[PDB]
């Protein structure tokens, strides 16, 4: 029985510790980072009923299942279990219907209340890219709690970490407006990405050439034409504009 070890020996690693999600390592990964919210993850799976039959699996749509990570985009055992995972690892899960498809099920092979077994290898894991022309990368360090999302002309404060290659040249927290990150000296994208953040949201930001400070590079900081920089963004409060 391949789902008895992840039964039995299976670690839980959900956040009220209701045995709702049991982890099971077969394979070790490699690195040390672990995938972050929003990042794009690639995987191989393979899903199997209490009962023992399959249902789903990447592999005869022969291609890699690809989604963005605590966006839900994904059954939340999934969005848990991957985010413990690393590049390359593959384990074994055993999911409670509260972390899967719940009472209702899915048509039409999940059933109602139904305990569910999944085998996900992660193949690879990259940024979230911004405005999917790989100008601004994203990596959240920290889940915001907002129903809103800063606006053009919303007036922000924020704590600010910027690098160009490994030196560190800004580091303060800003209060400023939207749109006139400019005149506070701060590049086109914080003021591009403050507009997909939330607060309290803490992400780590690469920028390329054109959203960093141009042809004209950043003298006042010893940053020569389009160098790509490196930011972490703290969204702690704001007010949006009219």
């Amino acid at each position: 029985s391949p789902t008895a070890t992840v039964a039995e020996q299976g670690e839980d690693i959900t956040s009220k510790k209701d045995r709702g999600v049991l982890k099971i390592v077969k394979r070790v990964g490699n690195g040390e980072e672990t995938p972050m919210i929003g990042d794009k993850v690639y995987v191989h799976y393979k899903g199997k009923l209490s009962n023992g039959k399959k249902f789903d699996s990447s592999h005869d749509r022969n291609e890699p299942f690809v989604f963005s990570l605590g966006k839900g985009q994904v059954i939340k055992a999934w969005d848990i279990g991957v985010a413990t995972m690393k590049k390359g690892e593959i384990c074994h899960l055993l999911c409670k219907p509260e972390y899967a498809y719940g009472s209702a099920g899915s048509l039409p092979k999940i059933p109602s209340n139904a305990t569910l077994f999944f085998e996900i290898e992660l193949l690879d894991f990259k940024g979230e890219d911004l405005f999917e022309d790989g100008g601004i990368i994203r990596r959240t360090k920290r889940k915001g709690e907002g129903y809103s999302n800063p606006n053009e002309g919303a007036t922000v404060e924020i704590h600010l970490e910027g690098r160009c290659g490994g030196r560190m040249f800004d580091c303060r927290d800003v209060a400023f407006t939207v749109g006139e990150g400019e005149d506070h000296d701060i590049p086109i994208g914080i003021d591009k990405a403050l507009e997909k953040m939330q607060r309290e949201e803490q992400c780590i930001l690469y920028l390329g050439p054109r959203y960093g400070f141009g042809e004209a590079g950043k003298p006042k900081f010893g940053i020569e034409p389009n160098a790509e920089l490196i930011y972490e963004v703290t969204l702690k409060s704001f007010e949006k504009a009219k």
